[PDB]
């Protein structure tokens, strides 16, 4: 490897063999149907609302998220890169495609497959990823650099449907070798969306931009027709020329066949027929090609520019509904623009690098914090762009001054802003996009006073309830299969209008989004306002036995969704006490004087009552009535937590806090495997895991995480990091279950899990909160 001191990984990129084989993989624990797409992932491109593109560490381009809500993993095996060698005074080359894999079917049967073990490597560090390719029959070495403009307090490019691959190319060698790379792209119009005829009208066309000393060569791939649909629009593949390359083209070529029409060029010498032809296809699939060749000498280093863009303007929903995407705001609506998106990428890519590298550069210029919980911070955030992330331009059809926005849970529950998880999960938006963050808690606020009559059946116990009942705060904003933003409350497992900690949760998501954007949003806090105060006072009449407290009520009625509290919970109450003091607050800061002395005496009494009822000498008790309700849960002091990140000072004695957080440590981590993989749930006092659920004996991601921020800002520092480690270590360490990119809500103590691609363990940004 000599190509890797030419270019700039840092040292906490996660890293992988290309072509590795990883044995110790996790699978599904639950009964029912569950994705498992496998370990073979990678750092997604593609920008928020975008719909994004996962290219795994083997180089395909598998994990398909452009159907906004879906998850789609299959390999097109058409879309690649390959490369072409030749030594100077050789009789032949060799061309490569550098994917570790082979299709399934005869078609490209041509190409040459299999690129070998041994001979390069990934690395990720989000929103940046690599490939090396030093391989033994190619003396030229080569790396790519890819990524999409993700970038904090940036509402613009952070949307773009575009990555960039910046090649470098070097010759270590004492004799002259020819190269090329020729990136390849199937014409996916009709991949979804599209009923019948999925390919019929599919073309492709070539542009040139020559302006001043600058060209760039790109290949348009769209459809004859102007129906305004969610399959249709078109992608973009090219590149920008460079002082010492020429570029060749080819612009159709069959990817249902052997792929030989392009391939019998690319083999012979690295250079394409530039043949364009705009037939427009029937049933064949077809693709385009662009490549770039080059002499490297002795010693001599190229860097050479790639861009892929995807202009797919609507987004539809299974309830029918159509919405443009945030993207079209800067390149319009009509699903023509990719060669602009395109051009835009490649001409200004550089200073996307330096602004990710402005972002990125605090953290990692820190050397108090250990490399691997970089690697987590920065690897985790792939999420916001890989959760289905819907982001609204306007619905088809009919203009407001907002742009509503949804991040699903995950796929397997495919609900919008659940808002019990989020509780968790939107760290990253309120520190890094908060624009966003409080345009949902908007979206929650109006939400509030909706009363919908109509019943559905509740999956737990066959019962039929209110779908959403006036004053309590919904679970989510709907679901991709339904009508995000218009109806809520998707979810039916149990029924969110009798939770009792979702009114508190959303409460403490205001006050958090107000303190964490510098205090100064005094209009974000009136529009919330009633909504707060609606929220409190629907849950205190949730108060059975007048201890000023809701009562869990011998169900599964909050986030742990199949564990059953009763009476005061340590959860749930904590979170109440925290709510009410954050309401008293932003009753000084918005002059509401009566509405502080109300919460003000509801908090009092409630706290009183919690400590009497739960503090037990070393903890404070799961809750009042269960039939183990002694047991130690990682999430007992949730409200104290937010306290703490809201400086809302002690909700309960400082002392009790810190005797609780070392009991958690002592018993949740360190006799649950070791401490190597997080803090389970819930356990008996005699130290061994409460298993009267499934969820007590499980580790949530999410709240590992946090529970970690908890004790770093009481002083617990090494208890904090030890804790996270074993997230840090199932989801990215060889002695882990493969989970990269992947992170699930939760696992037990085998390793297998539940729900990949999960919201909750964003909550990683709250052990940053100084940012
Ligand atoms: O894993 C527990 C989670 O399951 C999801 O299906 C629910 O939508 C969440 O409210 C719950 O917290
Ligand atoms: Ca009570």
């Amino acid at each position: 490897d000599k190509i890797s001191h030419k270019i700039d990984i840092p040292d906490s990129a996660w890293t992988i063999g290309i072509g590795e084989k990883f044995k110790n993989a996790g699978h599904p624990n639950v009964k029912y149907p569950m994705i498992d797409d496998s370990y073979v992932q990678g750092a997604p491109l593609g920008g928020f609302g975008a719909g994004t593109i996962g290219r795994t560490y083997n180089g395909g381009f598998s994990r398909w998220h452009l159907e906004i809500g879906k998850n789609k993993y299959t390999t097109v095996y058409a879309n690649q890169f390959s490369v072409f060698q030749k030594v100077e005074g050789n009789k032949d080359g060799v061309a490569q495609v550098l994917y570790a894999g082979e299709p399934e079917n005869g078609y490209l049967s041509s190409w040459k497959w299999d690129y070998p073990k041994e001979s390069g490597m990934y690395y990720a560090l989000y929103p940046n990823s690599w490939y090396t390719y030093t391989n033994k029959d190619l003396p030229v070495q080569l790396a790519v650099k890819q990524f999409s403009p993700i970038i904090p307090y940036n509402y613009k490019e952070t949307s773009y449907p575009v990555a960039v691959f910046k090649w470098t190319a070097y010759n270590p060698t004492n004799k002259n070798v020819d190269v090329s790379i020729m990136f390849t792209w199937q014409n996916m119009i009709g991949f979804f969306g599209k009923q019948v005829n999925v390919n019929s009208g599919n073309f492709n066309k070539i542009i040139k931009d020559k302006s001043k000393d600058s060209e760039i060569v790109a290949a348009v791939m769209g459809n004859i027709s102007n129906d305004n649909e969610e399959w249709n629009g078109e992608y973009s593949i090219g590149v920008k020329k460079v002082p010492g390359v020429d570029i060749s083209y080819k612009a159709k070529f069959v990817t249902t066949g052997d792929g030989s029409d392009l391939w019998h060029e690319f083999s012979k010498n690295g250079i394409l027929d530039n043949k364009d032809d705009e037939t427009p296809t029937k049933q064949d699939g077809i693709g385009s090609a662009i490549a770039v060749n080059f002499k490297l000498q002795p010693g001599q280093t190229i860097e050479v520019p790639f861009a892929l863009s995807w202009d797919l303007p609507i987004m539809k929903f299974g309830g029918g509904d159509k919405w443009y995407k945030m993207y079209t705001k800067y390149f319009g609506k009509n699903g023509k623009n990719s060669f602009a998106i395109l051009k835009e990428a490649l001409n200004n890519y550089q200073k996307w690098e330096k602004m990710i590298d402005d972002w990125q550069k605090p953290i990692l210029s820190n050397k108090s914090k250990p490399d691997w919980y970089k690697t987590a911070l920065f690897n985790e955030l792939y999420y916001l762009a890989d959760g289905g992330t819907a982001w609204e331009n306007g619905k088809v059809g009919e203009k407001r001054t907002n742009n509503m926005f949804g991040l699903l849970e995950c796929f397997d529950y495919n609900y919008y802003e659940t808002l019990d998880v989020r509780f968790y999960g939107s760290f990253p938006l309120v520190m890094l996009w908060p624009d966003i963050e409080k345009q949902v808690m908007r979206q929650f606020a109006d939400t509030i006073n909706v009363q919908d009559s109509s019943e559905f059946k509740v999956g737990s116990n066959g019962a039929m309830a209110v779908k959403k009942v006036q004053g309590m705060i919904p679970h989510d904003l709907g679901s991709s299969y339904a009508l995000p933003w218009i109806k809520i409350n998707a979810y039916d497992w149990q029924n969110p209008n009798i939770w009792k900690d979702l009114n508190s949760k959303y409460v403490l998501l205001v006050y958090r989004d107000y303190v964490l954007t510098g205090k100064t949003d005094k209009e974000f806090l009136k529009y919330t306002w009633k909504s707060v105060k609606t929220a409190l006072d629907k849950l205190k009449e949730m108060d059975k036995d007048n201890d000023g407290i809701p009562d869990n009520e011998g169900i599964p009625d909050q986030t742990y969704d199949t564990w059953s509290m009763k009476g005061t919970s340590a959860y749930c109450g904590s979170l109440w006490l925290a709510a009410l003091k954050a309401a008293q607050e932003i009753g000084k800061v918005l002059k509401d004087n009566e509405a502080y002395i109300k919460y003000n005496e509801w908090y009092k009494i409630a706290q009183q009552n919690f400590e009497k009822e739960l503090w037990n000498g070393e903890y404070y008790n799961f809750d009042t009535e269960s039939d183990h309700k002694d047991s130690i849960m990682a999430d007992q002091l949730a409200g104290q937590w937010y306290a703490d990140i809201l400086r809302l000072g002690d909700i309960l004695p400082k002392d009790h806090v810190q005797k609780a957080l070392k009991k958690i440590y002592e018993f949740n981590v360190m006799k649950f495997e070791n401490g190597k993989m997080g803090a389970v749930n819930g356990m008996r006092p005699d130290g061994i895991v409460d298993e009267s659920d499934i969820q007590a004996q499980a580790v949530w991601t999410g709240v590992t995480y946090a529970l970690a921020s908890f004790m770093k800002y009481r002083g617990m520092t090494e208890e904090a990091y030890n804790t996270a480690y074993g997230v840090y270590k199932m989801t990215y360490d060889k002695s882990g279950k493969g989970y990269w990119f992947r992170t699930p809500e939760a696992w037990t103590k085998d390793g297998n899990y539940r729900a990949s691609m999960y919201m909750r363990p964003l909550s990683i940004w709250s052990m940053e909160v100084n940012y």
